[PDB]
């Protein structure tokens, strides 16, 4: 069905429908697919779904000139811990990714691989089964009681990374980025948001370290910036973006309750601008808005009203992708895209609307999403959401 | 004469004319007199002007319930270096300040003493004459070539403060604050703006130190925060405010060209909010806007368009006074005061309009200021600017 109470607005007369260049890619509009974990990868080996993933991405690439950021992809076994999320370290994985990237490019769209390391969000029992550590910044603060207990039961207590282990992750980020480009991706996004490992280093709640990787703003940002620099060197700044969620609380990050949180993120933005002014500007910065501090709460819930991401624009002077509850709020998008370097990521409603871009241009009703099939091993709720035309044929204008 | 091309707007229907409490003071409107050095203090002894200062402040206190921040006042001889700016360390000074504060209070207005330490902005020859150091954060970066040369000629080369000397300044801030309150002031403002000593520590251009007072965001903010804490302890948080100019370039500060500048100031704001949440909220934060990066350039010049102070509001949750080119821009004020904790400082046009508040309420023409008498040893251009009524009698509606 269509979302019942929604009053759509046509956005074709806004900058959402003006072309923009991101990295090497000439986008034809500014509606971006943000990274969306869907849990259709198959075990063993974290293999992108051999039956359905090409179709899923093909459907969502259908509007020419769309920027797609993939579902999060693990850079190595140690970086993972969810059996049904994909990786980008193995030949068997890259065979499937190549097909996905080719399909997106055949639709004249673009694809950026999000590179993920889970840290404390991983399942410690899966890691133990596979002979892997349960990693985070620290060893004395935990995501929640259940995770702490699972780790202990698995004889895999949370481990504070050594400097050498940080370096090993950096090597894996580099190789994952190389694999992504060699397989045909247009670029990569470094996931430093949503309470995953790099965010666990950025945040003073999760990072109680007293070495050079914690205990100050500069130290907490060190790992993220080392990954940025290593990837810029390996594949070029034009093929690298960075995702941040300053106000996020998902995965036990601090959000606005931490009075130093804006400074922490302002520092990162400043360091990116410094690199840019020195000739190595990242393709984009991608921000999760305080509109959505936890993406598993219904739109409108978990909104933080005490802060804005606008500060980033005073510091970083490149493209900015903003995501969080924008599909149901075209009136907000209309204002935000007046800024000529702003793009809008649409997550949950891209799950349910493969032709979302047409719907945004033309002010059409939106398909309701089905949260129960966000994570499921099924084509249902993955590749069977209809286009607007298909929905009309199903009678959804009258349901 | 009145400013020729100005189209006034009545602001009586805005929050500029709603009461607000700042510290212990019930303000009746939100037009604030920011600190304005006028150079009428007499030498020797940096004595507030015995002939005219009471009249100057009485005139500008005339609208009941006005918050006045004094001209910058030196906390000690070593903190000074301008012969015609006043101090607040001596009995002879405080005799005159007491008369000023009493006069302001008789007009049912309020007075906050701005506490100043000049650092590298001081005149090294005046300091040498008096047996005093020429101080800054560092000893290897200078305000400008002329200052560096004057210091060398005076056998008083710029000196990087020792930790003990920093502590001595802190003692002097404490005593200056105590003197101010004992003489009848409502509170004090710590000057950490406009390229004076505390700002010289905040800014990475002027602060090349490698001890705990430089080399990182936290270290560069240490001195300012130590002054804040020492004054809160001495006289109470309700009697203390802090002035900052994130985007200022006056006195050779970095401004927006420094990509880390927003992070530096965000850190300070965060530390103030942390103290507030722990029960010690400063009375206000006072910000100079990027509208005026140098207050000795005509309105409209030296405007930095690449940054906003709005970030501070995501972090600090108390009152904010904003200053910089607001008199000629009532349309901007009308928007800014929609925020219910925003006050507006009017500097140069309070020099020339003793009844500025009435003029703002009622949308009246403004007296043109005379920059030549901003700093002069004269009643002319100090206490002889007319009220609106007096200007009409002079025929200024027809000049
Ligand atoms: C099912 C689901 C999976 C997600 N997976 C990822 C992910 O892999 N990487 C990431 O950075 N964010 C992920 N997110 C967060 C989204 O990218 C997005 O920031 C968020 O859903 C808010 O945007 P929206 O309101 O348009 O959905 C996910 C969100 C959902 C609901
Ligand atoms: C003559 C003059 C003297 C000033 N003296 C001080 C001072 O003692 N302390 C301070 O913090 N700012 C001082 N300022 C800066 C003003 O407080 C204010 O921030 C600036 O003039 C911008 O506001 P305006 O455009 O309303 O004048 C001075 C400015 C002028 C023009
Ligand atoms: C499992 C992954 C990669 C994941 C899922 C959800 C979110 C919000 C995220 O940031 C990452
Ligand atoms: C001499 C003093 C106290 C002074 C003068 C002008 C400005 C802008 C300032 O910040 C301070
Ligand atoms: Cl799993
Ligand atoms: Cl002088
Ligand atoms: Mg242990
Ligand atoms: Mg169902
Ligand atoms: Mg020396
Ligand atoms: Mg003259
Ligand atoms: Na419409
Ligand atoms: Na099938
Ligand atoms: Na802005
Ligand atoms: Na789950
Ligand atoms: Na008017
Ligand atoms: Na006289
Ligand atoms: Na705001
Ligand atoms: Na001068």
């Amino acid at each position: 069905s269509f979302v019942k109470d929604f009053k759509p607005q046509a956005l074709g007369d806004t900058n959402l429908f003006k072309p923009i260049k991101i990295g090497n890619n000439e986008l034809l509009h500014r509606a971006v697919i943000p990274p969306l974990t869907r849990m259709r990868a198959l075990h063993p080996g974290n293999i992108p779904n051999r039956d359905w993933a090409v179709e899923y991405y093909t459907q969502r690439a259908q509007r020419p000139g769309t920027m797609i950021i993939t579902e999060g992809a693990f850079i190595s076994p140690q970086a993972g811990g969810y059996d049904n999320a994909p990786g980008v370290w193995s030949e068997e994985q890259m065979v499937e990714w190549t097909k996905i990237f080719n399909a997106i490019h055949e639709k004249k769209s673009f694809v950026w691989v999000q590179l993920v390391v889970l840290g404390w969000a991983a399942f410690p029992d899966n890691l133990a089964r596979d002979g892997l550590r349960y990693d985070s910044a620290s060893d004395n603060v935990f995501m929640d009681a259940e995770q702490e207990a699972k780790a202990k039961k698995a004889n895999n207590p949370q481990h504070s990374l050594t400097k050498d282990e940080i370096k090993q992750y950096i090597k894996e980020y580099v190789q994952a980025a190389k694999n992504s480009i060699a397989a045909g991706a247009d670029g990569v996004e470094i996931h430093s948001a949503n309470g995953y490992l790099l965010n666990q280093f950025l945040d003073p709640h999760s990072n109680t370290r007293t070495d050079e990787y914690g205990g100050s703003i500069e130290n907490r940002a060190r790992f993220t910036l080392e990954v940025v620099d290593a990837l810029v060197e390996a594949i070029g700044h034009e093929k690298v973006g960075l995702r941040l969620s300053p106000y996020g609380v998902f995965n036990s990050m601090s959000g606005g309750a931490e009075t130093g949180i804006v400074a922490q993120y302002a520092y990162v933005a400043g360091e990116l601008e410094k690199r840019a002014k020195a000739g190595k500007r990242l393709a984009f910065v991608h921000l999760v808005e305080p509109r959505v501090t936890n993406p598993f709460l219904t739109e409108g819930e978990g909104e933080y009203e005490g802060g804005s991401n606008d500060f980033v624009y005073s510091i970083w002077k490149g493209p900015v992708i903003r995501a969080g509850n924008f599909a149901l709020h075209p009136e907000v998008v209309r204002e935000e895209v007046k800024d000529k370097r702003t793009l809008i990521g649409y997550g949950r409603f891209f799950i349910s609307n493969p032709d979302l871009v047409d719907r945004l241009e033309k002010g059409l009703p939106l398909n309701k999403y089905d949260r129960d099939t966000f994570y499921q091993m099924s084509a249902h709720g993955y590749i069977d959401y209809p286009t607007y035309e298909e929905a009309l044929k199903l009678g959804w204008d009258k349901k």
